[PDB]
């Protein structure tokens, strides 16, 4: 009953990336780990509570990751196809279950859920990330318009993706990206 | 009652369809509904007994609603490029709506997929009324052959546009997404007066 609060955050991520967030309960998420009624109730109380350290788990999640592909990446381009590429290697969980990130803002945006912002902190994440590698690749100056376009690309692309069930059409889409990706960069 | 008892089922239909919209599907409760609609417990349940038979006739009036729309996207229209052009300024009109509540069609379309609902590709008809539609305006339009790849990527950059304008809360953003969609179009449509 010590740092298995961290624990619960866990299966509550899983939960609400899965299930959504409003549909998820604590028998889901107490169920996941293992626990009764009382050895629940001590960590958590409210749904909202267990979000908001979500909310912060998956920002970790995606600073982190989105260190992995400055590592792993030795380029601008590199770093930035990392991110294109993320749709191409979770397209089974996209077509499904939609993108993370937005399939949760969009469901906290209806909900007019006071946690919104804090989710949309993911999007600024992501945003302010390709926006640097812009800037790095050839175009510093026009790197925040072109962060929200891609940004907004790949969300159309899991949009259509999750509802058509159709993994089909993110390769498609991810091809359009690259290509217009293409008639974009400069050469290094 | 007779032949009105047909118009007070749509009136909880059309009664449903704004709420929907406005709060969710999931959100919307029967006594919202019928707070709405004003009516006794009595004649609702007359009507309608679950959410889901609800939300069935809701998307029949928006697939109705909806290729009546994209009617009047081709007697206005005179060009397949005009034609297409309304797809991309609803967004511009319902920035508001947009910003707020998010594309009316989008929406739905999620929330049934991540409720791995029923009704999930019933919802979807929605999106192929706009697909099929910009297909053969972009055929009409002398893009015959790439017509279903195109209609795809422009309905895939409404839903981007949508998604993050919503999100951030930023008609700006959706006004930037539009005009660039328009420049899309106009440098993918080869001409013809």
């Amino acid at each position: 009953q010590a740092q298995t609060r961290d624990q619960i955050v866990a299966a509550a991520d899983e939960l609400f990336y899965r299930q959504g967030f409003a549909q998820t309960s604590f028998v889901d998420i107490s169920a996941a780990v293992g626990i009764s009624r009382g050895n629940f109730y001590y960590h958590f109380k409210t749904k909202d509570e267990i979000l908001a350290e979500v909310i912060r788990l998956r920002l970790a999640r995606t600073a982190q990751m989105l260190a992995d592909w400055q590592g792993t990446g030795d380029s601008p381009r590199a770093r930035i196809a990392s991110f294109i590429d993320l749709m191409i290697m979770n397209r089974a969980k996209i077509t499904r279950y939609g993108c993370p990130v937005g399939s949760l803002c969009t469901e906290l945006s209806k909900l007019d859920h006071a946690a919104q912002g804090q989710a949309n902190g993911l999007f600024t994440l992501f945003r302010d990330w390709l926006q640097r590698q812009f800037a790095e690749a050839g175009c510093t100056t026009e790197a925040p318009a072109l962060a929200m376009h891609l940004l907004a690309r790949s969300q159309g692309a899991a949009t259509l993706a999750q509802s058509f069930h159709d993994e089909g059409f993110l390769r498609s889409e991810v091809a359009d990206m690259h290509r217009w990706l293409d008639n974009t960069l400069p050469m290094t």
